[PDB]
């Protein structure tokens, strides 16, 4: 009977603070689409949501029934929630600005859905969001989501799993609240997270080795074959990137979507890809670099900017940058 929901954390966040409840407003109405989210995945076959819709997106995905279906849901929420002005997501060209009348505070960036092509074989799917505060007194416009990772005030995702999680990132430290479905809630169950210093798995599609660069080749040798005669590593890449980042955070090791030979920035997406998870994982105590400079330091000139992206456990990540610089 005394529950420790996302809202009340949040809220106490504040009462640590002073001043404004918008936060509160944003992440209590992100909740609301998250489980509108969650219980249509967990219904999609019988709703007849598989699928594609009928366009082709900015960065060039095939459009699916539940990318649209899960970002009406995040813009609508965000719009009402009163607490931001500028909305950046994936299957949108250009920034949305909210009306004046319901303009809050903050600048929002997600990906209603992430992991389309673990759709429809029922892998594990997300969403994943970073929050800026406006940074400037002009009217709210695309580039006020131009700012560099390090500026976000909260990141965090929904992983659409086993169970549905909540992963809250902010200034002091990485949270995770596990939904209820039978109360619809969104309960604390891991406090203040922190990534393992170095792990024993490492993630990645070697489908691509033949673009793969030497460092990224090198490393994944290394793990195979450790020329000290310890174990090998685990391998595991379950091709969705809130998944593969979960495991990371809890299990620790190292995930990794380079540049590669055809890629020179890599697949995902800067905004609403790389600086969330990135910040999460430099809350949690981990690492998160293209190979040559830290994901969130990017100033971004595009909101569908892509990066490289290498992130988890301090020890993995720094022994890929050696190797990185040892061939530089
Ligand atoms: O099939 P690939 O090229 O390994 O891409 C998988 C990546 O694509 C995404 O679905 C983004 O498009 C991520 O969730 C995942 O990490
Ligand atoms: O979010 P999508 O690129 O899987
Ligand atoms: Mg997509
Ligand atoms: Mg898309
Ligand atoms: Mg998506
Ligand atoms: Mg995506």
């Amino acid at each position: 009977t005394n529950i420790v929901t996302l809202t009340r954390f949040v809220m106490e966040e504040g009462r640590k603070a002073r001043g404004t409840g918008e936060m509160t407003q944003l992440l209590n109405s992100l909740c609301t689409a998250v489980k509108a989210i969650s219980t249509a995945v967990r219904k999609a076959g019988i709703a007849h949501l598989y699928g594609i819709a009928g366009s082709t997106n900015v960065t060039g995905d095939q459009v699916k029934k539940l990318d649209v279906l899960s970002n009406d849901l995040v813009i609508n929420v965000l719009k009402s929630s009163f607490a931001t002005c500028v909305l950046v997501s994936e299957e949108d060209k250009n920034a949305i600005i909210v009306e004046p009348e319901k303009r809050g505070k903050y600048v929002v960036c997600f990906d209603p859905l992430d992991g389309s092509s673990n759709i429809d074989c029922l892998v594990s799917i997300g969403t994943i969001f970073g929050i800026y505060r406006k940074n400037s007194t002009d009217e709210p416009s695309e580039k006020d989501a131009l700012q560099p990772g390090r500026n976000l005030v909260a990141a965090g995702y929904a992983l659409y799993g086993s169970a549905t999680m909540l992963v809250l990132a902010m200034v002091n430290g990485v949270n995770c609240f596990m939904l209820d479905p039978a109360i619809g809630e969104f309960i604390l169950v891991d406090r203040d997270v922190k990534i393992k210093k170095k792990g024993s798995i490492y993630s990645i599609n070697e489908g691509y080795a033949k673009e793969f660069d030497p460092a990224i080749t090198e490393y994944i040798q290394r793990k195979k074959f450790p020329p000290d005669n310890s174990a090998p590593y685990g391998a595991r890449y379950v091709g969705s990137m809130v998944a593969d980042v979960h495991r990371t955070l809890v299990y620790g090791g190292i995930f990794m979507y380079p540049a590669n030979k055809k890629s020179p920035k890599g697949k995902l997406r800067l905004l609403y890809e790389c600086n969330p998870m990135a910040y999460v994982m430099e809350k949690a105590g981990g690492l998160a670099t293209t190979g040559k400079e830290a994901v969130l330091d990017i100033v971004p000139t595009d909101i569908h900017q892509r990066a490289p992206i290498i992130l988890g456990s301090p020890e993995d990540v720094t022994e890929l940058l050696e190797i990185y610089q040892k061939h530089a």
